[PDB]
């Protein structure tokens, strides 16, 4: 639910 662009390869950012 608009997560996977989050740590697109931020590792979470
Ligand atoms: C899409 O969001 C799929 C995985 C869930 C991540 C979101 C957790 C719900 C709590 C509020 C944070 C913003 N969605």
């Amino acid at each position: 639910a608009l997560w996977k662009t989050l740590l697109k390869k931020v590792l979470k950012a």
